[PDB]
């Protein structure tokens, strides 16, 4: 029994961790095979980050300029590239530590597991749901740019993100592996701003499914609803649209325990109109909106 | 910026886990040098669980009773001692990837990670605390038992839980890795059931302290509070009595916020009297008891 906010054992991606510094900037980048991956804005001064253009501030510096530590142990960078806003450090050493890994570009409201790290030293991981705005409600201080998120499936580590920036409401926003960000933010000193966020429904669901695996019932009732009166009751409250496709990926948690998706809907639908009345769910006063079916699934089986 | 439930790197402790079979039982193993510690309710049978005979299962035991395995390794056990309530096997090949470690006993109120296993094998990383009752609020299937909390000061690992069972309640009992319970709590099967659980008030505050840091102010008001009338209020709400211990363990939060330890206290006083009228700390909408003041200054600064 018990449910927590669970992250994936972060061994496999701590072995990749390394200290990139670029003049006074250091910050942390990833070593897979014979690459070191990190933002390219470590390239950048105070008053490159106002208005950089990348491709003429990484021409100037060269391969010397990148000092790659792996722990204690230096690496040497013999070639350096730019893909989309990381920089790809070619190192002399393959990393003898590479996990089985692929590059995925993850899709807003599925989670993943962040490896927070400071100096390629890491120091916490814990578990994100990419917002529907594209931000991430992460936890880092100066020195975690770099820091990657990740999910592992069977032996393979799929990277998903990395930490670029925070933003001035105190969330983040970083890239997938390639090097493309997930939301309208650039690598620059300007006035950005996260959009309005939203609440992950399908997520609130399978959690609300994730409570009723765990004993608490309470919020089910004898109703049930279609995706249409519901899906105006979460555009009222500022919940994504559920789709049909969310219907079938909550199959097995609707089978697991005989609450239909659109009957729990009913239950999330009057959890939304009359609130919680006091009593909790799991523990939270909140609808918890950052575990995914699969996440409820795997944590309960 | 951003606070979140932050657990330690766990691949140090991946590094150690391996499975223990004995008889038609499964569970996981710590394996540290030449030693794998499990508990030793893993000798125990259907019939056995009631009132198990420690000493006695154990005698009849031999060295190849024991199935360890460390991945597809199989590891040689070549001898057995019990320590309290945990199984000592030696096995003949030392762990070389053992890191920097100690065993500790931790406090109620206390906070370390835990690495949730089965068969041997990591599934999640999660963050707990001690409660005044002694036992965790954990993430725990059937297969877990074995499965260790730990935390890492300075890439030294310090163990300081095994799980062993759960509670009737859902809750959580296990040792330190000498095999000493917490709590009141015995490895059989005969109705026990955890004390009254309180919320940890030191933890509380400090997490208080980390929601001023990050720059949320709204809950402070303009009174102070003795010690003293501060617990005649907090023991109505289960909240731990407040000791001189614990308003000298908050003195550097104190002084970084400019927030007296009793100011704060006179701030939670209200907050428990109000509630929170719809607004939230550091984004829950409850008061949150499983940050201590070291892990606030750790994670904040
Ligand atoms: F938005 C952004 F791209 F993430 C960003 C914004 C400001 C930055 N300042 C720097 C270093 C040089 C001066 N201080 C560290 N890097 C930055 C990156
Ligand atoms: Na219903």
């Amino acid at each position: 029994s018990g449910f927590r906010k669970m992250a994936f054992p972060s061994g496999k991606v701590e072995g990749c961790m390394v200290q990139v510094t670029c003049g006074t900037t250091t910050l942390n980048g990833l070593w897979l095979d014979d690459v070191v991956y990190c933002p390219r804005h470590v390239i950048c001064t105070s008053e490159d980050m106002l208005n950089p253009n990348y491709e003429d501030l990484l021409i100037r510096k060269s391969n010397h300029n990148f000092l790659v530590q792996a722990g204690n142990v230096q690496l040497r960078v013999i070639g350096h590239s730019m893909q989309n806003c990381v920089l790809k450090l070619k190192v002399d050493t393959a990393n003898p530590k590479t996990p089985k890994y692929k590059f995925v570009r993850i899709q807003p409201g599925q989670t993943f597991s962040v490896l927070a790290c400071y100096n390629g030293s890491p120091s916490g991981v814990y578990q994100c749901a990419m917002r529907p705005n594209f931000t991430i409600k992460g936890s880092f201080l100066n020195g975690s740019c770099g820091s990657v998120g990740f999910n592992i499936d069977y032996d393979c580590v799929s990277f998903c993100y990395m930490h670029h920036m925070e933003l001035p409401t105190g969330v983040h926003a970083g890239t997938d592996l390639e090097g493309n960000f997930y939301g309208p933010f650039v690598d620059r000193q300007t006035a950005q701003a996260a959009g309005t966020d939203t609440t992950i429904t399908v997520n609130v669901l399978a959690w609300l499914y994730a409570a009723v695996i765990n004993g608490d019932r309470w919020f089910l009732n004898r109703f049930t609803t279609t995706l249409n009166d519901f899906n105006l009751v979460a555009m009222k409250y500022n919940y994504e649209p559920l789709t049909q496709d969310h219907v079938d990926i909550l199959g097995p948690l609707s089978a697991q325990t005989g609450i239909a998706v659109l009957d729990m809907c009913a239950s999330l639908k009057e959890l939304l109109q009359n609130g919680m009345n006091g009593r909790t769910i799991l523990g939270s006063a909140l609808l918890e909106d950052e575990f995914t079916p699969f996440d409820v699934v795997r944590q309960c089986s």
